[PDB]
């Protein structure tokens, strides 16, 4: 019945696919699960870490249980770019410089998959933009969005090295980052902030709310249920961002003959 084994490495992203409750139950089917709806006899599983970097996961990649399998994607860099991890060079994936990159980092983690597996089909996942992120159970937890760096770097620099990775080894990447549905003005409706002129609260669209500020002591949750989009909190996809994630991915394991 042309079953295979998907072992899909992430962080939060794709881990919510199984923990809707942590997304506040603003989504219903993450993208594991819908991509499955579209390719059926793809059987997942969810090797995504809640909050982990790339370099995490290559730093921990002999304990996390990975087993072998027919696919696998890796789908990190988010968590990275926001830490201000070094993107590195190619030169860094090629020879190993240590875990020390995000370079370095995916050529442990691919050199691990080939390890469990050297005839399983790799894809690599870029990250996608992120607005400005509100922690959904913790607002003192928030980030600003990729429209600004990040210690000298743009999350395009890290969607940018996954592609290199992906042209280098012939790995075939799904481009979220640059994907003409992904955009920032697409993520959230609005940020939900007190005006400061007057202490009222005010419905403030992106661009407007990067210049208005967030207490999180002094201001309710500002991602109400009317604010999503293509995200729920600024940074991880609603039901509607998890689709269009599912069907590029698709595409991919449809163009490896994984169908
Ligand atoms: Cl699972």
């Amino acid at each position: 019945a042309k079953e295979l084994t998907w072992v899909a490495i992430g962080d939060s992203i794709t881990y919510l696919n199984d923990h809707l409750d942590e997304t506040g139950n603003r989504v219903s089917k993450g993208y594991l699960t819908r991509l499955n709806e579209i390719l059926p006899n793809l059987k997942y599983i969810n090797q995504g870490h809640n909050g982990w970097t790339s370099g995490g996961i290559a730093g921990n990649i002999d304990s996390l249980g990975l087993i072998k399998a027919d696919v696998y994607s890796v789908f990190l860099g988010t968590n990275d770019w926001w830490q201000g991890r070094p993107v590195g060079k190619l030169d860094d994936y090629q020879h190993d410089n240590g875990n020390t990159t995000v370079y370095g980092s995916f050529r442990i983690i691919i050199s691990k998959i080939r390890q469990l597996n050297p005839e399983a089909k790799i894809v690599l996942i870029t990250p996608m933009q992120r607005n400005d992120f509100v922690y959904i159970a913790d607002a003192k937890n928030n980030a600003f969005g990729s429209y600004q760096k990040k210690n000298g770097q743009t999350l395009e620099e890290f969607a940018n090295a996954v592609l290199t990775i992906g042209r280098y080894e012939q790995i075939p990447v799904v481009d979220l980052y640059h994907h003409p549905l992904l955009t920032l003005r697409n993520m959230v409706k609005f940020k939900h902030l007190k005006n400061p002129k007057n202490g009222k609260y005010v419905n403030y669209k992106y661009p407007a709310f990067v210049n208005i500020p967030f207490n999180p002591e002094n201001n309710e949750y500002p991602y109400p249920p009317a604010a999503v989009n293509l995200t729920y909190d600024g940074l991880h996809p609603s039901d509607k961002g998890n689709a269009i994630i599912a069907s590029a991915l698709a595409d991919v394991f449809r163009q490896l003959g994984l169908s």
